[PDB]
């Protein structure tokens, strides 16, 4: 379409040159602005993109969105405005036609577990045949075509591309997992949810939120955005085992749904029986009580399979066909795999990497050791290590703790595993500068019958750098390659 | 319509009895429920009403909504359900059509000013011949039709049937004043708006909040409940002056037009000119900057009639038919109102009762004292106390003060002004229980020539007593009847 109709949504502009021109993209990455598109400048936190103006100039962009009058040829065209991010979501939206109102629209937050709930909705929507989409941690998902991303919450307009891209591809649903840095820098903006679904709040990203207190309120956006228009049918899933949802109820007027295992809720978990192959239990639900079999290990998944069930069956799915449904469903990546049960021992990766859902994952896994747990985390270069040495002693609740650096970045390596080394609470640990040695020296220790747990990457494909950049990585293949090595069985 | 297609809307109901019935009519008040009403119960400060389902069903009523199921009649369909005034949000919304979507709907929030803004836009409207409502501190209005109410924000079930009498009278639109207790309690639940419009925040309420964090927060979910939608044309207007505005920005993705007079905004007044007649000031704009002559007195009046002024125009009316509108608005009921200029001192109400309200107030009268200043103040019974010292302090940059309780319910009212005392700088004060007493000695002390100030309850009609009875009491009836008694012109 053209600029003009697409800068009538915006009131307060000045407009260099004419807005007569054909639109039919938009980008805040100027390496990918040409003839057609919007490039819109931003001051990020390595460079101000105001900078490359002049070449998307040269490649062929006519129209840039600026915060100051820019030097550029004649005959591009500037729109400058007070916010060009917020200008960028309304351009996006606008030009995409809205792709958030074309699909039921699914958003989870919380500290641990949103990737285990979004992914846990698109695979139940598959199993349900209908076509669906998921974007978060483990990158962009169409139905069983994925892309890996840098971020769990893109940028808004790679965003809002993504959004369109599953419309595009006749999506009828599509999970996005919500950051609470997503949340506050706006990445966000312009993106209608239609259920809202809460995991947990511990501490994590202080770093960038100062407090607690502010991390959870920027958590309480997703709910209180859901707005207020009671003929819409949005839903709201809680968990009443954590105490911040009774502060969730009171930003949102939509009806709320509560699940729990510990505290009472609407939908609750009875009657746990667990394996390292799956769990059952029976399903209090507010219309009956079902027995129900999950494919994953542990209670915290008991919550995260709850919280999607609900989220599903909440926009009129009958709740039988979901329990169904759930049955055989597929691995999170990354999140609690065993890896070859073949294998003489316990191979175990998952993401945990506070705390807290390094606690879960332990209790998870813990009643299955039968004779050494075998324990390997990192500690992220580059933030908040005020609970750090807690994650070295929450670690050595195991019987042997191998530490390691997790994208370390710029941070001195031996500075995060001496930080997390700081908690320990017996001599049986140790530390590694490189992370690929560290696995490879927890085979070396494992014998017959052990249980190994890889921490805080899952599959994640990279370590970040000095200079951030990313080096391939990979726990579960170096874990593996180096479980045949000493075990056999290739 | 009938019950069945309301309750459709609720997904977590167990049903006692048919839904077959018609229903016209809702309420949260047991007091006006009958055949054709639905009675939803719940507990409040004072009583559970849950207990007067036995009442509603003896005056006809078939139906309850209830958190557990009641002893009645079998005939009386009761629905129990979770959270029953989230419920009744949602059955009001319904019920009357979504009366809210109906027009456009203008929310101000903030600790001072929501009144004068609010009513503010209602009278632009007005002058520009459109219909309009206000619901707000001095009641409900539609067009020049007015009724006073309990609440700023009154309870849901009310604040709804009030925004349909708004629809079915014609209103193009509604401006609500939007209380930090209104917002958190679910009053608002299922109101949409437009524009949202903010204007200050400093320490009040917190007997309620507990915490300015926790204050602020509460204000902000005006802004995030806007929701996501970027094809509604939809805004916000914020005060610059106020460091607050930086973290509403971050809460909504809608277009935001600042405001300012100490600090650099969109919208700005320069040049100001300042008369117990009104005001002249040059109003920045971005597309231009305009002569501005306002009836209102001082500068903080001049930050409220920017905020009123941006609001109608952010929806289409252009700038220079507002302002010419705005040369003669009527005054604000209660909100810096200079009475009969004819009397030989300047009598004065206004509503401010905060020590941050009382500053602006006598910032904007104290230019024009020739003689001596005489300020009269109240403290409000039953409320946090930690500021009433520093309103004390405040109130003596007067020559002369005068201390009285407000609304002081089953407080000690010689508490509530030895409170005020205790922050007072000079021996120039005196202290009473009864307000009305002490209004009938600010006249004996005044001179020929002395200026007269009725500070914290403007033209309130009551005052709140023991048994929180309300007694009838008018500071404008008993100030104006008292100086005339003293200095003539009756
Ligand atoms: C600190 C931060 O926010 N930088 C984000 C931000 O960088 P910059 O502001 O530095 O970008 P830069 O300054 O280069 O560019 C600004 C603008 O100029 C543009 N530009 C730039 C260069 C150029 O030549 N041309 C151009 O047009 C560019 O497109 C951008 O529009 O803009 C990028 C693009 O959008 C994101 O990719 C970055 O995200 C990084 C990867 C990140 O790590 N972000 C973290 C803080 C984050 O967002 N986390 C949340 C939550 C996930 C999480 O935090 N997980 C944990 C995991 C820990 C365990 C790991 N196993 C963690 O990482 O701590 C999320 O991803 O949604
Ligand atoms: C503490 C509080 O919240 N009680 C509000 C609340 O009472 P209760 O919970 O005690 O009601 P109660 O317990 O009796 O009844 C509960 C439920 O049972 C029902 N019910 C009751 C009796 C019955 O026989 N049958 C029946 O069906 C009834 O309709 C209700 O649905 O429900 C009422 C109805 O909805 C409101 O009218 C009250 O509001 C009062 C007046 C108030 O003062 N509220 C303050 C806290 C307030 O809301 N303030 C804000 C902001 C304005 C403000 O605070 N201004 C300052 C001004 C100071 C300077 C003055 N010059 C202040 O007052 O401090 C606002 O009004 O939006
Ligand atoms: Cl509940
Ligand atoms: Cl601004
Ligand atoms: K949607
Ligand atoms: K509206
Ligand atoms: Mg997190
Ligand atoms: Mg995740
Ligand atoms: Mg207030
Ligand atoms: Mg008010």
């Amino acid at each position: 379409m053209d600029a003009s109709t697409l800068f009538k949504k915006v009131k307060v502009k000045r407009v260099l040159g004419s807005l007569e021109q054909q639109i039919d993209d938009i980008t805040t990455d100027s390496r990918t602005a040409r003839e057609g598109s919007i490039f819109v400048a931003s001051v990020g936190y390595t460079v101000d993109s105001h900078k490359f103006c002049q070449n998307v100039a040269d490649q062929g962009c006519k129209l840039v969105v600026v915060n100051k009058e820019q030097s550029l040829p004649a005959n591009v065209t500037q729109v400058v405005v007070p916010d060009t991010l917020r200008v960028a979501s309304i351009l996006a939206h606008t030009l995409y036609d809205y792709p958030s109102h074309q699909l039921v629209t699914f958003g989870v937050t919380g500290t641990n577990g949103k990737t285990s709930i979004a992914t846990m909705i698109h695979l139940i929507q598959r199993k349900l045949q209908k076509n669906s989409a998921y974007l978060g941690t483990n990158g962009f998902q169409i139905n069983e075509t994925k892309t890996k991303g840098a971020n769990t919450t893109p940028e808004t307009v790679s965003l809002t591309k993504k959004i369109k891209e599953a419309v595009d591809a006749g999506a009828e649903s599509m999970t996005l997992e919500v950051s609470s840095h997503g949340l506050v820098l706006g990445r966000l903006r312009g993106v209608e949810f239609d259920v809202a679904i809460f995991s947990n709040l511990t501490q994590d990203h202080l770093d960038f939120h100062g407090t607690m207190e502010a991390y959870g309120h920027a958590k309480s956006l997703l709910f209180s955005q859901l707005g207020e228009d009671l003929s819409k049918e949005k839903y709201v899933v809680l968990n009443n085992d954590d105490s911040f949802s009774e502060y969730l109820r009171t930003v949102t007027p939509y009806e709320v749904f509560s699940y729990g295992i510990d505290e009472e809720a609407q939908f609750m978990a009875k009657n746990i029986q667990e394996s390292l192959q799956g769990v059952s239990f029976d399903f209090v639900t507010p219309f009956g009580t079902y027995p129900v079999k999950s494919p994953y290990v542990g209670k915290f998944n008991i919550s995260n399979i709850m919280a999607a069930m609900i989220a599903v069956w909440s926009k009129g799915t009958s709740l039988e066909t979901i329990i169904k449904a759930v049955e055989n469903l597929e691995p999170v990546e990354g999140r609690l795999e065993v890896l070859d049960p073949s294998l003489p021992i316990d191979l175990i990766i998952d993401y945990a990497h506070t705390a807290d859902g390094m606690n879960k994952l332990i209790d998870a896994v813990q009643p299955f050791v039968k004779q050494k747990l075998i324990f390997l985390v990192g500690m992220a270069g580059e933030r908040d290590l005020t609970k750090t040495p807690e994650m070295g002693r929450v670690a050595c609740r195991a019987d042997y703790v191998i530490f390691t650096p997790d994208n370390p970045a710029n941070d001195d390596p031996k500075m995060l595993t001496a930080e997390l080394a700081k908690g320990a609470t017996h001599q049986n640990y140790i530390e590694f500068d490189d992370r690929a040695e560290g696995i490879k020296h927890a085979i070396d220790i494992a014998e017959p019958g052990d249980t190994v747990v890889l921490a805080s990457k899952g599959r994640e494909p990279y370590q970040i750098m000095p200079g951030h950049i990313k080096v391939p990585h990979r726990d579960d293949l170096i874990g593996l390659e180096a479980a045949y090595k000493k075990f056999g069985g290739g």
